């Protein structure tokens, strides 16, 4: 009630908001990042993600990637939560600057739906210029778990609650 939203679906609701913000006042949830193949989180909500773990978001990833090697696009993995969320489920968005397809959005969204309550960003529409409607159209079809979809920006959330 305390925040711009509005409810797509039975599982999809779009919230003009802050992401850690949102799933910190979810009693139970998965914070969703959109990370790269290396879970390098430099910048982005990576980056905001790890800032407000202090860094411990970073430490547990390099130890993941520095055992296990890149991620695939496409793919996730499931990591602890460090107070933000119950676990961060990193997944790879497409990049299309390296020309990755948006269709691997799929893959991304299909990841979702295992757990009960999921609070994501739009996968892919940062600097991976994907086009948020296109994202949002990947998350709809694919997503059949309630799920708390957060853009911080007013014009992309006017364009998509259309
Ligand atoms: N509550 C919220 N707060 C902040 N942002 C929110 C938000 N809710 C949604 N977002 C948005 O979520 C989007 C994520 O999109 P991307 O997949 O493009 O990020 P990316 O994969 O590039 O990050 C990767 O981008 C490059 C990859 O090389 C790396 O540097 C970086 O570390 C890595 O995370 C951004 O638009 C971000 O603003």
């Amino acid at each position: 009630s305390k925040y711009k939203h509005t409810v797509i679906n039975n599982s999809v609701t779009l919230v003009l908001g802050d992401a850690i913000q949102i799933a910190s006042l979810l009693p139970k949830c998965i914070l969703v990042n959109a990370a790269n193949r290396h879970l390098k989180h430099g910048g982005g909500i990576a980056g905001v993600i790890n800032k407000a773990s202090g860094g411990d978001v970073q430490e547990e990833s390099d130890e993941y990637i520095s055992n296990n090697g890149p991620l695939h696009v496409g793919d996730s993995v499931l990591l602890k939560g460090h107070g933000l969320a119950d676990a961060i489920l990193h997944v790879v968005g497409p990049d299309a600057r390296n020309n990755e397809d948006a269709a691997l959005l799929k893959r991304c969204y299909k990841a979702f739906n295992k757990h009960t309550i999921v609070v994501t960003p739009l996968i892919s529409a940062g600097i991976f210029s994907v086009d948020p409607k296109v994202s949002f159209e990947y998350l709809l079809a694919n997503v059949t778990t309630t799920t708390y979809v957060v853009v911080n920006n007013e014009d992309i959330y006017n364009t998509l609650a259309t």
